[PDB]
């Protein structure tokens, strides 16, 4: 049955419509305003809970299955396709932002190579490495915010172990896989809830705005938001899909039309992946060996859309501060950038939480994510949409090129 979109289609209108008549007719105090929330904040806190099972187990799942004799080209495949695209869209936001002009550096560039190699797994699991220089001599600690980063690497580097050690280490490849299943059995339950919480979450983001002012103010901000991911999403990654796989891309994505829609209205890549498995496998027909590699990994490692918001958002937040953007710190912007899209989970506002690094990078306070948090909500939906875009065009794109170990 079609419940599963259909509803949540019918959340997001019933948010809409329920937001509006909510901010015009009422005078909600600020509490009030966050206890009205709070149903689709509770959607947050189910949607965060499984980033760390859904993460660790996807990432040791699709290693680990791959083949050892022939199938690590497979996966090699797609890490150059998942940086590719994401230094792409990094690159076109970029441009796209300092054209249109919407608006101690080294201890942030190694706080993220600190952060893939995390002291101590457990901690990385709900806490991440900051340094800051104080009299100057580095200080280092451990601030909350699971370090995605720290746990793919490690996830990635223990899926490659496991599966090359054969029948020793079958017993672990069994347990991931059967974690991975249950941890998308989980996430399929939430589901169920998530109309509701889908209904308040974009009701609560309209009653937020206040006077409709700062959409104007934010108009041009998402006009670069928005004109990156449709040039991504309709002229790059098209391109890319056609020059590798000579066919007609827009076919291939027509039959990801229920995950992209999905998408568009849940703002979670890892929750609209199991649409994303039946579109590709099923109306492309993609082959499910690299089906089942590409797009769990890519759910949360490849992220064009918020790899180009990140770069449009901190360029834009800079020029907002008055700040001078030299060469050095636009290229800083762009390694920040598309380290905080590997980082950032897929569930609604991740890229939010991810943004403090960017903005850090080239010095500027973790609360000028409030500058562009208004809309965040539009520009999240759009963003998964482009994320889960990438890993569609991207699994037809590595199929193509493993022709011969298929
Ligand atoms: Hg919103
Ligand atoms: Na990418
Ligand atoms: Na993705
Ligand atoms: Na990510």
């Amino acid at each position: 049955n079609n419940w599963v979109l259909l509803s949540t289609v019918a959340a997001v209108v019933l948010g809409i419509t329920t937001g509006v008549l909510v901010r015009e007719h009422s005078n909600l105090s600020t509490l009030e305003k966050f206890y009205f929330a709070f149903p689709g904040e509770i959607l947050m806190r189910m949607l965060k809970l499984i980033i760390l099972p859904l993460i660790i187990s996807s990432m040791i799942t699709g290693v680990a299955a791959l083949d050892s004799n022939v199938s690590g080209k497979i996966g090699l495949r797609a890490v150059v396709y998942y940086f590719a695209t994401t230094l792409i869209a990094v690159i076109l936001g970029i441009v796209l932002v300092v054209s249109i002009k919407p608006g101690s550096t080294v201890d942030a560039m190694l706080d993220l190579i600190r952060n893939m190699f995390p002291e101590n797994l457990v901690q990385a699991a709900f806490q991440q490495y900051k340094t800051k220089r104080e009299e100057y001599k580095i200080v280092g600690m451990y601030s909350d915010g699971i370090n995605v980063l720290g746990l793919i690497v490690f996830a990635l580097v223990f899926g490659l172990v496991i599966g090359k050690m054969g029948e020793k280490g079958q017993i672990l490849v069994d347990f991931f896989n059967a974690l991975s299943d249950a941890t998308m059995k989980i996430v399929q339950i939430i589901m169920w809830y998530m109309p509701l919480g889908i209904l308040f979450l974009i009701a609560g983001c309209i009653i937020e705005v206040e006077d409709w002012e700062i959409f104007r103010k934010l108009g041009l901000y998402m006009a670069t938001v928005l004109t990156g991911l449709a040039i991504h999403s309709i002229v790059i990654l098209p391109l890319i899909y056609f020059i590798v796989v000579r066919k007609n891309p827009f076919r291939f994505a027509m039959g990801m039309a229920q995950a992209l829609l999905t998408a568009l209205m849940i703002s979670s890549s890892s929750a609209t992946l199991p649409v994303t498995f039946r579109c590709a496998e099923e109306n492309n027909q993609v082959d499910k060996r690299i089906t089942r590699f590409v797009l769990p990994v890519g759910a949360t490692i490849n992220m064009d859309g918020t790899a180009l918001y990140e770069a449009v958002a901190a360029v834009f937040i800079a020029q907002l501060n008055d700040l001078d953007l030299g060469i050095g710190q636009i290229i800083t912007i762009s390694i920040t950038a598309t380290s905080a899209s590997i980082g950032a989970a897929g569930v609604p506002q991740a890229g939010l939480v991810t943004m403090v690094i960017v903005l850090s990078a080239v010095g500027l306070p973790a609360e000028d994510v409030t500058l562009i948090i208004a809309v965040d909500c539009l520009l999240d939906r759009f963003r998964t949409m482009v994320n889960v875009l990438g890993d569609a065009f991207g699994t037809g794109i590595v199929e193509k090129l493993s022709k011969k170990e298929l």
